[PDB]
């Protein structure tokens, strides 16, 4: 069973949990969003060949968005979003209301979601994301990373 | 010349930089205090026997503090804090303004500094603080982490 | 790309090299023997979902054998052998003769291959062998070992 | 606690253990040898300062030898030698007798002691060694290895 060096969870403690776990790097992004981040399902890299992690997608007829990354000459140095609880949506507790990625490349993919409630930012100077973790109910309630060298 | 995943480095450009490495685990943190973060020192465990860091002290004449962390059953579980410039030391840059530990045994050393500015949360689900990085001038411009299993 | 810890290649520069990479364990073993190994292919562990690697099989009509471990309670703790070049397969470079691995549990795989030639062994303290890397051609010239905590 | 993948343990039961720990790389490395490997201490590299570990030296009247590596430009890359009994120093278990080092920039430190016994062997492809446990009573029972990338 080897292990990952796992952090964060951002967000609140709604809908399910979920890990997809450790892989070799992160080719390909894919989620929804409008008022917050719904769907959220990652294209990972297996030793070479791409892998499609379990899909966390949401019903919300929401806005989706493919992240591309340039693999593996580009990959995220910099994880940043914002949490707090959605009105709309009757939940008492905390979602991940934007979610903004910004790669090595200088490539940044501008803020999905509305920017309100408590920031959160993930700069990574050394090290890579290997894997996500988060929890899923009607939206992404919160995320969590997975990293290594 | 050993790596370690290197996370974050909250905080503005100002002062000097400073890496104090990667050590086996943290004993004690020393770190003085009053409107924003100033001196900032730590002693590390070194295989067993305690090995105190480079020592990165302010002049300002703040309130000091030391964090004994009941090593090796306690560690750091959570960093967190805020960041924001400082108006009375004429600075244009961000600065440390709080920063609060929280340890695995329910131990949270409570806010030192100035909750103002933007916040920054570093939740560790898996892994270890095995040393911190960092900017400092007069005060603790900003702090970085080295993590691993 | 999140490299992992390889060690080794015990064995001979012949056959073509292959590289099945990191997983998060390993679930099964399969090999064919005779006067030395040929045909070696594994099933790997993704994250709780066994995964089966490339097939590395060689035409020698040998006796096969598969190694199935307790996972994820049971792991390799020890993986040792002989490397030698051999007469009856015309080639003048060394081939991995034999193989034997040992589990934390107690349980050794006995010696497949005959045992003569070099003598290499790698006793594990503290690590897992997460993938395998080698040297195929109608034997197996060479093998090496991927690790991780 | 920060733990370090830690691998083999090669040569006998007998003398005293004791484990140097991780460090940054390595620095200098100094044996005594004449018919067996003897006095064995090492100066690792601690953060980019060169640190001294504990000195584990035999009184048998051994020829010594310095191992000066051109840190950081020049690592180990390879670690093998000879481990058996030792008539001479009536001991009934295997002590390592002979101990040889190579170096990525092509440096072979020629075998130390004498070359008879089992044989042991690490090639590292990817990765360093960053400390070494081991067992001295009179000489150098075992030897061990930390690696890290
Ligand atoms: C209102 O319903 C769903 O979505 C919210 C937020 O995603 C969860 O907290 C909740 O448990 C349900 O899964
Ligand atoms: C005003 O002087 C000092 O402290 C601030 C904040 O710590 C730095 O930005 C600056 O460069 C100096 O080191
Ligand atoms: C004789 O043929 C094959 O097998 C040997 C040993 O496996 C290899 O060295 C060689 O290149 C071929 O692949
Ligand atoms: C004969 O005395 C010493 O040295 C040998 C080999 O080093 C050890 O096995 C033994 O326990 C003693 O420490």
């Amino acid at each position: 069973a080897s292990q990952t060096i796992t952090v964060g969870s951002w967000g609140g403690p709604g809908g399910n949990g979920w890990d997809e776990g450790s892989y070799t790097g992160i080719r390909q992004i894919e989620l929804s969003y409008k008022e917050a981040i719904g769907s959220f399902s990652v294209i990972y890299d297996l030793n070479g060949d791409p892998f499609s992690g379990p899909k966390h997608t949401s019903k919300l007829p929401y806005k989706n968005v493919k992240i591309e990354l340039k693999f593996p000459d580009e990959f995220l140095e910099s994880v940043s979003g914002y949490t707090g609880p959605f009105s709309a949506l009757a939940t008492p507790t905390p979602v991940v209301r934007s979610l903004t990625f910004k790669t090595n490349k200088g490539r940044t993919f501008g803020p999905y979601g509305d920017e309100e409630g408590t920031y959160f930012n993930l700069p990574i100077e050394n090290g890579l994301i290997v894997g996500f973790k988060g929890r899923t109910g009607d939206l992404l309630d919160a995320i969590g990373i997975h990293m290594s060298l």
